[PDB]
């Protein structure tokens, strides 16, 4: 009986826990244990987005999911897209808790530039965004950039490779969001000595259509990781198009970190 | 090419219009149209329970929905648990905007009794519920009693015949909501000449661990359905359970009200 893990995934913005519901008893049935974060406006939580002004408000469930951890328990930290930004978050706040973190089809900031570094090139790059609805609103420390995705830009751009099925359930579940660009860049850069000493691998979807492969490198380039693994055939909902696949590489990654 | 149609499907109690997204693409696939309404309080409806203090505002989305359609169009308009009682109210409402209410693993209510009649006669003799969580809410119509379902409760009541990843889904979208059994207690009783006047029929799962099926007997016994329909192993959740089946069935439905 090889030593099992504590898997925490955290979900993409405009999304919840629920986009887990393939992988999480797939890793409950080989042994492990998982957390599926639902943060703040996310899923059912029942605030709005509007309600959720900062970066770290928004990311306060992962912290509370991290601080309630038994003394001495670490986890193995998997960050989809813009939970990339969260996990580098949490892993300036608590690095010791974390063994590896998994920036899954995901935002992988550096520690030189502003947190929204990542996140402000690929808006300068991205040209598919379709029907998807952007909005504004006026907080008492600025504007706060809002979007909800339209239904075929999920369909060309994230689901494409998901069963019809998947992309319904995504249909009656997304909602508004944020990806908090100016809040992201007035923060503080992400430290060496929390975010930059932890452990961390990265997992791409061979066919996202939305995080593309050079812009990987790029990210990668300007921040190494340890390793690389590529799913193939996966769309960017590669927890939904290729759960069996995903298992495998947080499988192979787990024993990397035995 | 026979004529298809617009299916209106509305989820139970504690769940969401996301229940439905193993039976809408059959059906669409299927060439026909279907609307799953997210009720107040519900799903990702952006309102908590407490703000939903009565089973017409819980009601309001579907009555919308009928609302908004062209002239003329009907659709089948299905029900499932709670969702009868929905269903019901909306054709007291809109009568002739239904071509035949569903009334799936569903309570049935009649024109005699009060509306919460049917649900009264189950909350007596039902089973455990586990760990679900019951509380009570304060408001200007007094009491209203939320629930919360528990996991195992999920487990074993519910979700018993289907995919794990169904019940894990649930686990991470359900929510604290209510039956409306005060307010349906004190409730104007459906009207014959509207609810009672549109065409109804009944399908049941044979595995549901909710609604037995000597209670939907007697419900029908009560207040007389067209047809009833079975589906065989199905559990509560049975558009999770048996979706295909469950598309057999309401293609079958479908095929005896084209006009
Ligand atoms: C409804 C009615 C009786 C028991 C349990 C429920 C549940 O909300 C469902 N469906
Ligand atoms: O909301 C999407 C998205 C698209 C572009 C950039 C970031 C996120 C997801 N996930
Ligand atoms: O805020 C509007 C906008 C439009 C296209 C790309 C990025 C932002
Ligand atoms: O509706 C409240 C209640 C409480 C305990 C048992 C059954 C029902």
């Amino acid at each position: 009986m090889e030593r099992k893990h504590h898997f925490v995934l955290v979900h993409n913005a405009c999304h919840g826990a629920w986009i887990w519901y393939k992988l999480k008893p797939l890793l409950e049935s080989a042994g492990h244990r998982v957390t599926a974060v639902e943060l703040a406006a996310s899923g059912i939580d029942p605030r709005p987005i509007q309600a959720v002004e900062t970066v770290d408000e928004y990311s306060k469930p992962l912290i509370e999911t991290l601080k309630s951890l038994p003394e001495n328990e670490e986890v193995i930290l998997v960050g989809f897209s813009f939970g990339g930004i969260n996990i580098a978050l949490a892993a300036d706040i608590f690095p010791a808790k974390i063994k590896v973190l998994v920036f899954l089809n995901a935002f992988l900031p550096d520690t030189t530039h502003v947190p929204s570094h990542v996140l402000d090139k690929l808006m300068e790059m991205f040209g598919g965004w379709g029907d998807t609805e952007f909005s504004s609103h006026e907080t008492r420390n600025g504007t706060m950039s809002l979007l909800k995705m339209g239904p075929k830009f999920m369909k060309a751009r994230l689901y494409q490779n998901c069963p019809i099925e998947d992309y319904e359930l995504a249909k009656m579940l997304h909602r508004q969001g944020s990806l908090f660009t100016e809040d992201l860049s007035k923060k503080e850069k992400f430290s060496e000595e929390g975010y930059g000493s932890v452990q961390r691998v990265y997992v791409m979807s061979s066919e996202d259509k939305i995080i593309p492969c050079d812009f990987i490198r790029w990210m990668i380039d300007n921040f190494n990781v340890s390793k690389v693994y590529e799913i193939d055939g996966g769309d960017h909902m590669v927890m939904l198009s290729k759960p069996q696949k995903l298992f495998d590489s947080l499988s192979a990654i787990a024993t990397d970190y035995m």
